[PDB]
């Protein structure tokens, strides 16, 4: 279903209001006055803050993974693929670090629902070590499931701790060398 | 009465979670008075911090003796991933304190936690570069890039485990994943 105007205006104001304050010190009337609407305004799109909160998270990452998974049906190699995975994640993030201090540090049944918007990116993943596997990238008895959470636990461990850092580095510097170590482990490259 | 209070503080705190968690609660569950709970613990936080930095004492100090008997740096490497499972696969109410209570918004505890986390990230950052100068690893190898995908891929997959309620066997993906670090995905 597509939003009201104001939908998408109130999330980016809600991003801004949770990195610079912090999640549990947020309030509905804060975001209100951020996104430059009467407070009752919010209530016509959400019922409350752990409700902006989710439906951010969904937002923000739908884009996500759709620009990914464009960027990657434009390519050849699996490995430039990865490479783009790779790129792509870091570069969404260095442009927006309100965002993500949300998605890393801001971010019980609230963990359950993050996890299954999370899928959306992990079953992208998915797709792609099938592929590099069917096509004799990877190795073939690699186990999908664990290789996904390598690759997804070392990105988010390597923005997390740059957020951590206030966001002060370059995290796109860390694209070639993250994707190398990926595919050829502490033994190899 | 020190380790029932630290133990106490677990149960406490993965059954409650750590907001609802009250330290007279953690006083009843150890058998102790309120009142003495305070003569190792100035508050709340303390006693999170204290656990944390006991079991990750603990645990760091086993990998190293572990470690220091062993002859080969990815036997090394081995060894610290079987530790890792094996505890919170020994301790599944701990598991869920690492895995989700520790996990904090509030930016001055976070911080804390962070520090005693270093004393496991500076164990990886000494393999790391015991393996390169002994030639297992390759000589340009990031040593804080793999220090994040070692600790990183170990800590989702248990917070995967936990959050599937510990149903399959943590211990029985101790060598797979000790492979996948190793070679990579190629
Ligand atoms: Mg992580």
């Amino acid at each position: 279903k597509k939003k009201g105007p104001k939908y998408d205006q109130i999330i980016d104001a809600a991003v801004q209001v949770i990195a610079e304050h912090g999640y549990h010190q947020a309030q509905v009337s804060k975001i209100a006055k951020a996104a430059g609407v009467a407070d009752g305004t919010i209530y016509l799109y959400f019922n409350n803050k752990e409700d902006v909160l989710i439906s951010l998270f969904q937002e923000k990452m739908g884009r996500f993974v759709d620009k990914i998974r464009s960027q990657m049906n434009e390519a050849t190699d699996v490995e430039e693929k990865l490479k783009i995975l790779v790129n792509m994640h870091f570069k969404q993030l260095a442009a927006d670090h309100k965002l993500a201090i949300v998605t890393q540090l801001e971010l019980t049944e609230l963990a359950l629902k993050i996890n299954e918007v999370l899928k959306g990116y992990l079953n992208l993943l998915d797709e792609l070590l099938m592929e590099g596997k069917e096509k004799g990238y990877f190795f073939q008895e690699l186990d999908t499931r664990l290789a996904r959470q390598m690759i997804f636990g070392t990105l988010d461990e390597v923005v997390t701790n740059w957020v951590m850092k206030d966001c002060k580095y370059d995290l796109t510097a860390l694209v070639k060398p993250v994707h190398q170590l990926l595919l050829g482990g502490l033994r190899h490259r």
